[PDB]
């Protein structure tokens, strides 16, 4: 299959439409389960938060199901991204640090394409200089610029509401009003004396929310984990990881900011750990 | 005379209006994260200076700014002190032994910074074996710790209630423990419950400081939502609260498959008073 190409049809499940997104749940006795998304990038692996799992049971702890499916896939591992370690911060008054907060989860059974279940598009692979129409001399930078350029970027990410899927478009303020939006940062949970934001927000996030140039909508709390996506020539190139924000709306605007691990810096844990998925990585 | 006289509001487990008014004892709290995966739990004011709630309720250690407290229906969060947490708690406590968590003694102690002023919406709960429950159970003054559980806890099914919230209301749920011949029915599905799919011996997670309710016999008991974790399972004996327990974890939630297997657990106070008595012994309640 060709990664981040749907359905050529009409109608369908909200999985025809968005045949990439997976469904994460961490549960436990107590009753307060994690609710996550990630995305398939191959057949044995789906990208997710590292934040999720916080129920280290990989037995029987943790469902993961795809293409709206309702069985839970069997899980060989899930990668943890080396350098994350969500309080490692704790003594300069962070309680949780994002930094990195990406984790592939391995399945023991290879995936099976189909309308309903389909790979989404990876920063510097082949795929996604095919996705994109471009050149064979096309490299990781030139995809980045060309992907990621220094300006407000259209983007979008799926949520979910009322058992329902669907694309909320943003802007990634990664031009003049990038500054801007990590500064808001000091307004997400725990953050209020944070003296230095670039502490919290590292080269490893992406910002997007907030009401300039637009409304742009939030991540629901569910939707943590799941891609942040372009949308080029009629396919989906996954650019993010939704990882944390200032607020959850679905539950001041201007500060509504989402914060994603852009995965153009973490690529060489990502090349590492699928290399044998054949995806061509640059 | 006047109900909002001081020494009429000191009075435990009593009660148009709203509904905390009609459950003047219940705490809200929040414990916050920027992945936006908050906790979301409940607690009872027991005195003017305490909330009790449950120990895995708090995943973030930051009582600073992370952790929202709030009662009698105020907007506002209430300073924290401390948090104290049952010496013998530790979820991990059993991992290399297969169970991911594991909640013996899942209970804790909100300390404010300021005092609670009690009202027609604020008022703490009666906790096992204080002058206080003797007096609301209408015993005589010799009452003993042992007397008052044989009061509140008969070796029986045992009619009881525990709070629970949806959709921005709260409510009276009326559930029953099973402490007589259907205990040993109620703790064995504690076999159905998140991770514990490979536990031979349940007594490994059902330990004896844990109550146990849900099911359908001898009714169809409600379950517990995950948001009313944390919250007080309690006894309405003759217009008096008193709280028994407090909600730890559960098969499964239903708000917002096997009914029969639909267990929640809950922390006998009964079985941490050395605690409770302990860590409350400045706060003027009569502990027998």
């Amino acid at each position: 299959s060709l990664c981040g190409m749907v359905w050529e049809h009409r109608k369908g499940t909200d999985y025809h439409k968005q045949p990439w997104q997976a469904k994460i749940s961490v549960i436990r006795p107590s009753k307060g389960h994690e609710s996550c998304m990630g995305a398939v990038v191959s057949e044995y692996f789906v990208l997710t938060a590292a934040h999720c799992f916080t129920v280290d049971d990989k037995e029987h702890s943790i469902k993961v199901s795809v293409g709206g499916e309702k069985r839970d896939l069997e899980i060989e591992v899930v990668l943890f991204h080396p350098n994350y370690n969500i309080n490692g911060k704790k003594e300069a008054g962070i309680p949780e640090f994002y930094d990195y907060d990406v984790a592939l989860i391995k399945l023991k059974n290879k995936l099976k394409y189909g309308q309903t279940i389909r790979p989404i598009c990876l920063p510097c692979t082949e795929g996604t200089t095919r996705a994109l129409r471009l050149p064979p001399t096309t490299t990781c930078q030139q995809q980045k610029e060309e992907l990621l350029p220094a300006q407000d970027i259209k983007a979008l990410f799926v949520s979910e509401e009322e058992k329902k899927l669907t694309r909320k478009e943003v802007y990634i303020k990664n031009g003049d009003k990038k500054g801007s939006c990590e500064r808001d940062a000091q307004y997400a949970p725990g953050y209020d004396k944070v003296k230095d934001i670039s502490e919290v927000v590292t080269p490893r996030f992406l910002c997007t929310g907030g009401v300039s140039p637009y409304a742009d909508p939030n991540t629901c709390r569910g939707d943590s984990g799941g891609p942040l996506i372009v949308h080029k020539r009629s396919r989906f190139i996954q650019v993010g990881v939704i990882s944390w924000g200032v607020v959850d709306v679905c539950k001041v605007p201007a500060h509504a900011r989402d914060f994603h691990i852009n995965l153009f810096q973490v690529l060489p844990w990502l090349k590492e750990k699928l290399q044998d998925e054949d995806l061509g990585f640059l």
